[PDB]
């Protein structure tokens, strides 16, 4: 039976204006009075850090703050304003304040709590997953909260996946992993014979639809299909 279910966080349970807002504001205050767009900076960081992701992906663990450093190094030399020393902290405080979960979250946690084994997978560190919790106020709602920073590897390394696993004492085969991407979640997951449930909310990825073994536009569809399997 189902005993386990592992959530993503960014992107599975923070809205998407709510990151887009904050990101917004945290590149105004590197800026200032600085003549450039920050909404022009923005696009081109999240450019940057996609490729970032995309080049980690599935490989040995780096510290995401010294890869987002690395990515606003270059952009305040190429545009010639002065890099922000405390880039770490203004974008934990700009998240703090306007990061926003999605409507059904707390919802959805509390009715799996108690019932199966709630959790975290995510590739954040450690410190930044806690501070992600934190901030939103679900970091009781976990039972387990599992990191590339303590697997060694980032998503879809099989090692991330089955150290939450391991935390839960759950077989793959009684888990399941909700995320919003379908080869980094979706397929890494699988490897460890977990039931992969995709999260597309605007429906945007058919196209990747194959790849998973359920897909839903909304959070608290996730409890039906619990039930439906046990
Ligand atoms: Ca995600």
């Amino acid at each position: 039976m189902i005993r386990a279910v592992f959530f993503d966080s960014l992107g599975t349970l923070n809205s998407v204006e709510g990151a887009a807002k904050s990101h917004l504001k945290i590149m105004e205050e590197v800026l200032g009075d600085y003549p450039l767009n920050p909404k022009t900076l923005l696009d081109e960081y999240e450019k940057l850090t996609r490729e970032a992701f995309s080049n980690y992906a599935g490989k040995p663990y780096r510290p995401l703050r010294d890869i987002l450093e690395e990515v606003m190094r270059k952009l305040a030399e190429k545009y010639g304003f002065k890099y922000p020393e405390n880039f770490w902290e203004i974008s934990l405080r700009m998240s703090q304040r306007y990061g926003e979960l999605y409507p059904e979250v707390v919802e959805v946690l509390k009715s799996l709590k108690g019932k199966y084994h709630v959790g975290m997978i995510t590739d954040s560190d450690t410190e930044q997953a806690m501070a992600f919790l934190d901030a939103l106020g679900i970091k009781d709602l976990f039972d387990s909260i599992t990191t590339s920073e303590e697997a060694g590897f980032f998503k879809p390394h099989p090692r991330i996946f089955e150290l939450a696993l391991k935390k839960a004492g759950v077989k793959g085969e009684e888990a399941v992993y909700v995320g919003d991407n379908p080869v980094k979640d979706c397929g890494g997951s699988k490897n460890l014979g977990m039931t992969s449930i995709l999260l597309d909310r605007k429906g945007e990825k058919r196209e990747f639809w194959d790849k998973c073994d359920f897909i839903v536009s909304d959070l608290r569809e996730v409890i039906k299909i619990v039930d439906e399997l046990n």
